[PDB]
DNA sequence: CATTAAGCAGTCCGCG
DNA sequence: GCGGACTGCTTAA
């Protein structure tokens, strides 16, 4: 088999690198690397390196590290550009896998952990480590079973061993409920002592150490706590068998009344599950609890337990144990549907990083336009300094507030990506400039055609036509990737949906699920056997095509994220190949774009419309149009739709047959204008909505710029079983917005766009009777908690002290002198309730941490205190005047002269 | 070591 | 009480 890196790491003059050899084998080896930078040199000078803009340069090569390092030192003070790649160990990578890495993840050992301390005095802090810890469950990829390390006699307790008898049982038997397929995958080590369970967990890592390191804040917690416990046990050079290279890095963060660490473990990957979600999943969750994540990701509950965390392995050791071992089952859980751990692996190995450098779009691009360019023997610029620098984005269109009736959107595919392509834009490409005409004059086409000669951008700037930039060159190949994944997410999707429609209808047998793959449309023939299935083979058919479209989802939005990610690293001062000439090129393309092909559908539907000067397009926001196509169907006569899927297919030919070439033949014109390399402008039909055929649903509505609401039926070629709210930017979609308020206004939402002004009266009038009901934490906001610190005034509020900061200052006095409270994190997120006037309290609002009940001693206060009539306002009924103001509609029946009247 | 556009909630302040 | 700067937060793209 090919050979591949596992880790690479620069410890002074020495490479260390663990790797999996041509056997298959883990291997570990320390080289003596010597790296090669270059010097501009005299064009007289023979050689075969040249810079990206063809300049020769001469080879340097050094004999060590430090020497390369000194040597670009000296050329700073002489003020001569030190070219080639500067992070040596990616040198390294690029020399020794000189070939496209073929790796195989089951040799890659993936340890997924967590650890419990019991703490009778708050939070225990990994920098100090003063508690013991009195479990540890690993779970190891390549054994596939998870070591369980119990600590059965400590200072805050001596316990009974636990017993996978009882964990295996249904909690409603007095069980733990241990899922059954992990039960003979556990291996139990009890310990009598806090020293030789971590003498023997450290011998056991030494056994099996991780290549990638996971879990759930294992990086904030689990990892500094374990590393800190055994120094001080131990002393810091046992700690270091942490390391495989017995080398650490110990960052302190002061954070004034907190200061923790992070631990940096040479020769380990570590992807803490919590950093791999929040970059990989596209959500803002409210809470990053394990509980919360897990019950959002799984649909399982929480995993309940009785009195404080503190009290836990002393009152119920056996649960205690249980829910350690299945707090790290979850995070296996989440990642065999979500798939970030394979993200991961196959991002790293295409770049050639360390695997955790996935984290960082600039050092990915880095080192894959690195790779490109030292393929073709030439050599990358040096990094240099630049002052940050604000600069335009996209054009986005205002729309009248309104209701509106039947919109067809379409958007251009990959917009910035398919840019850069277009255009040829990249460091080496640049061909020079032209004078600028106002943006509005290439939108109608009057200003004088930039040039005849090279490919250009309403910015001023002209690329080379004739030859291929590693930008465009790398880029394709990634969306390329990206194309197939959608293919596969969108097929998966529409497969969903003919699963749904067929569950209308199951069939009485015993039978099982088709075996098919997901990825592809079902043939006819597939279709006809899934008619006559049973629900139970439906359903299960349903599951696997829905985990089919996740993993499709994973594979290409963060392929989508990454090609982005390059279009805006142009305009990060830290990007080796910044350049504000050509972000803005790309950006501003993107606004003529958007304004030119609004101009150009208004034109054509006026035409076949037969008017004209009628604004077609009601909105447009980056590269996407909202056409509203009331006058389409006028124009045939709603009287001549059998139901509402008649009228959905009419416009979906409409935009397909007609539309859609007149949109291409407009961006055809706009590349000969812009004399492009190529022409890339696609712009496909995305979503048709509608009010259901003879309903009094009004279908849609805009408030203002990136907020609004649409009644979809078909989303890019998904025609869905049944209609879809496609919501934008309304309270709804915002995390700081309470729970049970997102449902409430998200069911007023599709009865206005459904069912019509009445429907709405009538929820709003049960909504507002039955507020106070609610669970407390179900209508509570939420919100980020920074610089905490900057506005705390002897526990009181400073000056411009925020909403939400005051609702933890009034806490944190709440709280204060009793150990056993959960305190407020930096940076994290608080639920917040607005407080009565005269509350114990003292203040207008009390916040607390996300996902979290507020703690027995507050908690009965805060509920007889909370402010609902000043919640039911502000999170509900301002949102809701905003939505049927904008559309035209009466939340209230208001009053009239038929009030005189009894009815 | 490492993208911009834009809406809304809230504080401070002016206001016989 | 409610608008106009200005901060903070969180979206859409
Ligand atoms: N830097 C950066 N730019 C983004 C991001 N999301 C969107 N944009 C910019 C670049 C996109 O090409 C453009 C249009 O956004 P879309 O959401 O329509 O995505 P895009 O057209 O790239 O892909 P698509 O084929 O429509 O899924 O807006 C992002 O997360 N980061
Ligand atoms: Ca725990
Ligand atoms: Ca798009
Ligand atoms: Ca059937
Ligand atoms: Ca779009
Ligand atoms: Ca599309």
């Amino acid at each position: 088999m090919k050979e591949f890196y596992l880790t690479v790491e620069q410890i002074g003059d020495s490479i260390f690198e663990r790797y999996i050899d041509s056997n298959g084998r883990e291997r570990t080896r320390e080289v003596e690397y010597k790296p090669s930078l270059f010097a501009h040199c005299p064009e007289s000078q023979a050689t075969k390196y040249f810079d990206i803009y063809g300049k020769p340069c001469t080879r340097k090569l050094f004999a060590n590290m430090r020497d390369a390092s000194q040597w670009i030192k000296r050329m700073e003070d002489i003020g001569l550009e030190a070219l080639g790649m500067d992070d040596f160990k990616l040198a390294y990578l690029s020399d020794t896998y000189n070939y496209e890495i073929k790796y195989d993840h089951t040799k890659i050992r993936v340890a997924n952990f967590d650890i419990e301390v019991t703490s009778p005095d708050g939070f225990p802090e990994p920098s100090q480590a003063k508690h013991p810890i009195d479990a540890i469950t690993h779970y190891d990829s390549i054994d596939d079973r998870f070591y369980v390390f119990d600590l059965l006699n400590s200072p805050y307790g001596n316990v009974e061993e636990w017993s996978i008898e009882i964990a295996a049982k249904l909690q409603e038997q007095g069980g733990d409920e241990v899922p059954s397929e992990i039960i003979d995958k556990i291996i139990y080590m009890p310990f009598d002592n806090e020293k030789e369970l971590l003498m023997e967990y450290l011998n056991f890592w030494q056994q099996k150490t991780p290549v990638i390191l996971t879990g759930w804040n294992v990086e904030s917690f689990a990892i500094p706590y374990v590393y800190n416990r055994i120094k001080n046990i131990f002393g810091e050079s046992t700690a270091k068998r942490l390391s495989p290279h017995r080398k650490t890095r110990v960052k302190v963060i002061e954070n004034m009344y907190g200061s923790r660490e992070i631990i940096t473990l040479f020769g380990i990957s570590v992807l803490d599950y919590i950093d791999l979600y929040k970059k990989f999943s596209f959500t803002n969750q409210p809470s990053y609890s394990l509980d919360y994540i897990s019950e959002f990701e799984l649909n399982v509950g929480k995993l309940k337990y009785d009195g404080p965390i503190s009290k836990l392995r002393e009152s119920n050791h056996q649960r205690y144990i249980s829910y350690n071992i299945i707090a790290v089952y979850r995070v296996l859980q989440i990642d065999a549907k979500r798939q970030f751990i394979n993200l991961s692996l196959d991002m790293g190995y295409y770049a050639k990083i360390q695997i955790q450098s996935v984290f960082s779009p600039i050092k990915t691009w880095d080192a894959i336009i690195f790779n490109s360019l030292k393929e073709q023997n030439k050599v990358i610029p040096q990094g240099r300094s630049h002052p940050v620098q604000p600069y335009p984005g996209a054009f986005v269109k205002e729309p009248i507030p309104n209701r509106y009736k039947y919109v067809m959107s379409f958007d251009l595919t990959s917009l910035y990506p398919s840019i850069i392509r277009q255009v040829n834009i990249s460091p080496e490409t640049i061909a020079g400039t032209f004078k600028v005409a106002p943006l509005h004059d290439y939108i109608n086409a009057v200003a004088e055609r930039p040039s005849d000669v090279y490919s250009c951008s309403p910015n001023g700037m002209m690329y080379y036509k004739d030859r291929d930039g590693v930008v465009p060159t790398e880029i394709t190949k990634v969306f390329n990737q990206r194309k197939e994944h959608k293919g596969y997410m969108l097929a998966a999707q529409r497969n969903g949906e003919i699963i749904k429609e067929a569950l209308h209808n199951p069939n009485l047998s015993v039978d099982e699920p088709l075996d098919v793959d997901y990825r592809f449309d079902f043939s006819d023939e597939i279709k006809e056997k899934i008619k006559k299935l049973s629900a139970k083979s439906l359903n299960e058919m349903l599951f696997r095509a829905q985990r089919t479209e996740v993993a499709g989802m994973t594979a290409q939005i963060n392929r989508k994220a990454l090609i982005n990610g390059l279009a805006g690293a142009l305009g990060n001062v830290w990007f080796r190949y910044y350049d504000l000439r050509n972000a803005t090129a790309i950006t501003t393309f993107g606004q003529m774009a958007l304004q030119w092909i609004e101009r150009k559908v208004n034109e054509y539907l006026n035409e076949v419309c037969g008017t004209e000067g009628e604004a077609f397009v009601l909105y447009g926001d980056t590269d996407s149009i909202y056409v509203s196509a009331d006058k389409i169907i006028d124009k045939v006569g709603e009287s001549k739709f059998r139901d509402t899927n008649h009228w959905v297919d009419f416009l979906d030919k409409f935009a397909r047959e007609r539309m859609e070439p007149a949109i291409d033949r407009g961006f055809r014109e706009m590349c000969e204008y812009m004399n492009n390399k190529q022409h890339l402008m696609f712009m496909d039909r995305e979503a048709i909505a509608g009010p259901p055929l003879g309903s009094k649903g009004i279908g849609g509505f805009w408030t203002g710029k990136k907020r609004y609401a649409l009644n979809v039926w078909d989303m890019e070629g998904t025609r869905y079983a049944e209609p879809k709210l496609k919501i934008m930017g309304l309270e709804t979609q915002k995390s700081s917005t309470p729970k049970a308020v997102q449902k409430a206004l998200k069911e007023c939402i599709r009865r206005m766009l459904q069912e019509g002004e009445e429907s709405l009266q009538e929820y709003f009038k049960e909504f507002e009777k039955e507020f106070r009901q609610l669970n407390y934490i179900s209508i509570a906001s939420v919100s980020s908690a920074n610089n905490i610190a900057k506005y705390d005034v002897g526990g009181f509020p400073g000056p411009k002290c925020p909403f939400h900061i005051r609702g933890i200052l009034t806490y944190n006095r709440a709280i204060k002198g009793n150990i056993d409270a959960p305190q407020v994190v930096e940076g994290e997120k608080v639920y917040v309730l607005p407080l009565r006037e005269g509350n114990p309290f003292g203040d207008k609002c009390i916040a607390w941490p996300s996902g979290t009940e507020i703690t027995d001693l507050i908690k009965d206060d805060v509920l007889h205190w909370m402010d609902y009539t000043v919640l039911l306002e502000k999170t509900f009924i301002k949102p809701l005047e905003g939505f049927t103001s904008a559309a035209k509609l009466d939340y209230e029946k208001k009053a009239s002269l038929f009030d005189m009247f009894d009815f």
